């Protein structure tokens, strides 16, 4: 089964938005989204969609940019440093799930690497 999903929702936690936030929505998220490779990750894991019964037992983190889209159109974060990490838990999620040289990892590879250049022009 599936556990649920990250919350895109917290009324308790305090909450911000700065230019660097609204570039990783309109520019990182936005751009990365359209990329060939991005289409595993723009929603969460479905274990049972995808008969993957092992996946939340290995994957204890989970993330996705479909819960980072809404987490930054929320004003979910406080800070950009936040957001990046949700990025970087997903790219490492794939790796701890799958195998060097598969398709996925290829792909979480090629997105890794466009991920960090856009990374480089945050204002
Ligand atoms: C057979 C196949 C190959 C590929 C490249 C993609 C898919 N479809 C999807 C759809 C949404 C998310 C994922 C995903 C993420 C994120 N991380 N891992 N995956 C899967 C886990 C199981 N899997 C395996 N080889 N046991 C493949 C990769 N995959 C199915």
């Amino acid at each position: 089964m599936n556990p649920p999903p990250p919350e895109t929702s917290n009324p308790n936690k305090p909450k911000r938005q700065t230019n660097q936030l609204q570039y990783l929505l309109r520019v990182v998220l936005k751009t990365l989204w359209k990329h060939q490779f991005a289409w595993p990750f723009q929603q969460p894991v479905d274990a049972v969609k995808l008969n993957l019964p092992d996946y939340y037992k290995i994957i204890k983190t989970p993330m996705d940019m479909g819960t980072i889209k809404k987490r930054l159109e929320n004003n979910y974060y406080w800070n950009a440093q936040e957001c990046i990490q949700d990025f970087n838990t997903m790219f490492t999620n794939c790796y701890i799930y799958n195998k060097p040289g598969d398709d996925i990892v290829l792909m979480a590879e090629a997105l890794e690497k466009l991920f960090l250049q856009k990374i480089n022009e945050l204002p």
